[PDB]
């Protein structure tokens, strides 16, 4: 039958990075153009587009791998399944690090809330929030009771995490403040060379432009599964195939084998 494109709603960081991965966010200079099929159906959220997948036999849609359960149908690309180990490793293509930025402005406090990240603590705060954790060396990680502020600045997509390690970093240090600004990488990144931020979240490689004068860090990494309802008796595409789908080029199941 045809296939039921679920995209996510526009602005969504997860439908920027899916979009941009596949190559259906094409930049034809400084202009960018999202080929997301006309036809896709918009789901707000995580949640929505498991709901959609499993509630229509011939949908498809994309989530963040941490989000996967077994009401759905996870796709294997270019016969790669996902998962920690493959995300790892490299083998699976859909995924994207977040980044943590800093310069040499970075205060001893700043300095401090890294090293809580890096931290066995810091890096199961990561694991539990079901991110995966790219780090296999591991430090210890013991509270200095500081005080001061903190401004962490940058991409949305990282935002909801930061939010989680500054709980678990206050809990240990309740005298620092930590304020998180979302916006976006490039404004992230201007904000710690600006010395506006004192760490930039960035959900993506940075440019050799963009990397001059700082250190970046992957604090997790972001795999993404394409989802399909359990009835679907497809099992894998390959990233060609995907992009046509997500793209409308391909509009029905008996295509893929
Ligand atoms: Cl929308």
């Amino acid at each position: 039958g045809t296939i039921e494109v679920i995209s996510r709603e526009n602005g969504s960081g997860t439908r920027g990075a899916f979009t941009e991965i596949t190559g259906i966010l094409k930049k034809d200079g400084d202009k960018k153009i999202d080929n997301t099929a006309k036809t896709a159906v918009i789901q707000n959220s995580t949640e929505g587009v498991l709901s959609a997948v499993q509630g229509n036999a011939n949908a498809i849609g994309y989530i963040s791998l941490g989000s996967l359960t077994k009401s759905v149908k996870a796709l294997e690309i270019d016969g790669v399944k996902a998962s920690r180990d493959t995300v790892l490793d490299g083998e699976y293509p859909l995924q994207r690090p977040f980044n943590i930025v800093w310069s040499s402005n970075l205060s001893k406090l700043g300095q401090d809330f890294i090293s809580f990240i890096h931290s066995k603590q810091g890096q199961q705060v990561v694991t539990d929030n079901k991110f995966i954790e790219a780090k296999t060396e591991t430090t210890e990680y013991t509270s200095q009771h500081l005080s001061g502020k903190l401004s962490v600045v940058g991409s949305t997509s990282v935002s909801s995490l930061m939010e989680k390690l500054a709980e678990a970093y206050k809990k240990e240090n309740p005298e620092v403040t930590i304020d998180i600004t979302s916006n976006g990488s490039s404004a992230g990144i201007t904000a710690v060379k600006e010395k506006t931020a004192d760490i930039g979240m960035v959900s993506r490689e940075l440019t050799p432009e963009e990397g001059k004068s700082l250190t970046h860090d992957a604090i997790a990494l972001d795999g993404i599964a394409v989802v399909v309802n359990n009835d679907n008796k497809a099992s894998q595409v390959s990233m060609a195939e995907l992009a046509d789908v997500f793209s409308g080029k391909l509009t029905t199941w008996d295509k893929i084998k």
